[PDB]
């Protein structure tokens, strides 16, 4: 059972207790680290940050205590074009040059492979990132002839199933790829003038348009297309996504006015930390979607939808009946990685809840 983690760079900068480090990890929680988000500078794999070096660095040095932990950078991102990936995908003379400039820089810095995160390739893309996986592994597997392990190669791929058709060959990639994380947690969002879950575990049988909205059949789609259980990997959220009410609606279908205020720590609207809704939540109303099996809270104006020990934990059996290759939990530094905020003085609560589960029969 694989538990990949994602750690983010830009944690590094929240004030106060916010502060991440490579440093507060514990190496035996995870499997799998993966450092986000690296670079790409005159069509070759960079740094992102100034201090990168040094966090390389320090995340690598986990591996000191435990040897068996595999750490991999992660490309791409949000913040990062999809239009400059793109870019570089089509043109042989450019993806070649971005391909060849990987293995050393990985094996210089110390990580054991590459993650690909390119948001999202587009109708005409498809066709370009099957030609980079491919090109990419075989790059990787020539390298070995050296006599070192093999690279990993890893993506991750968007969950909604119009994304999914559009840019990505799950059945050709799959033989390349060595996992695949699902980010079954964007299901909902501010963009939809309504309060609504963003990572519910099933359909629930009260609305139905969108039955694809929810990793139970992300999952079985992906089934379907190709990818083998034993690469697939679902990701479960440690964070929650907040919404301003415009009303006194606070039920299913509620009227939104925009995204929730910042928070504290983390400053960014819409979002939160597990760690900040740990606080959220004295002098909140306590709810929880019965159908999908989710929870949410509101107090005042503010509308959260977010996950706990229980709705993990839950997850994490339903990708064991299903026989999956594991989790991967977006992002270490959400969860509270202190262990001083969310009352119980267990530090990860959320991550080791799930590694509870796969730890188990
Ligand atoms: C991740 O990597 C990204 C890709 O490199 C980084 O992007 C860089 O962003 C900067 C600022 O946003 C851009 O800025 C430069 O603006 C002009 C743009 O013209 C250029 O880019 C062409 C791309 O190949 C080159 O062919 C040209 O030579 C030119 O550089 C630059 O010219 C400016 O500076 C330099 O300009 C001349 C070049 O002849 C020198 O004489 C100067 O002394 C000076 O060195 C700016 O640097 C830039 O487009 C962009 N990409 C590149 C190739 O660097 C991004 O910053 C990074 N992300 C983070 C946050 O770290």
């Amino acid at each position: 059972y694989k538990l990949i983690c994602y750690y983010t760079s830009w944690s590094q900068y929240r004030e106060g207790d916010g502060s991440c480090f490579p440093d507060a990890i514990d190496p035996f929680l995870c499997t799998h680290v993966i450092y986000s988000f690296a670079n790409i500078s005159n069509n070759e794999i960079d740094t992102w940050e100034w201090n990168d070096v040094t966090l390389y660095d320090t995340l690598n040095t986990l591996k000191n205590r435990n040897p068996n932990l595999k750490t991999l950078l992660s490309v791409g991102g949000w913040n990062y074009g999809s239009q400059r990936f793109s870019k570089i995908a089509s043109k042989t003379q450019s993806r070649r040059t971005f391909i060849k400039s990987v293995p050393p820089f990985l094996r210089t810095h110390g990580f054991d492979g590459l993650d690909l995160a390119w948001l999202w390739p587009g109708w005409r893309d498809k066709r370009h990132l099957t030609t980079l996986v491919k090109e990419m592994k075989a790059e990787f597997v020539r390298e070995a002839q050296a006599g070192t392990e093999q690279l990993l190669l890893s993506a991750a791929v968007t969950a909604g199933k119009i994304a999914i058709d559009r840019g990505y060959d799950i059945a050709q990639i799959s033989r390349h790829l060595d996992f695949i994380s699902l980010l079954t947690y964007d299901f909902h969002g501010a963009w939809r003038q309504t309060v609504g879950h963003h990572s519910p575990l099933f359909r629930g049988n009260e609305d139905a348009s969108s039955r694809f909205s929810n990793a139970d059949y992300a999952v079985s789609y992906m089934l379907r297309l190709g990818a083998p259980a034993n690469k697939l990997v679902m990701g479960i959220p440690t964070f929650g996504r907040s919404y301003t009410l415009a009303s006194s609606k606070t039920d299913v279908g509620a009227p939104i006015s925009g995204p929730g205020i910042p928070g504290r720590f983390t400053k960014w609207k819409g979002i939160l930390a597990y760690y900040e809704i740990c606080d959220f939540l004295h002098g909140a109303t306590t709810h929880r979607f019965r159908d999908q099996q989710v929870p949410y809270a509101t107090k005042g104006n503010q509308w959260v939808a977010y996950d706990d020990q229980e709705s993990v934990k839950n997850k994490a059996r339903y990708l064991k009946n299903r026989q999956l290759a594991g989790a991967m939990v977006w992002a270490l530094d959400l969860d509270d990685f202190r262990g001083t905020f969310c009352g119980q003085n267990l530090t990860f609560p959320l991550t080791s809840a799930i590694k509870d589960v796969l730890a188990r029969v």
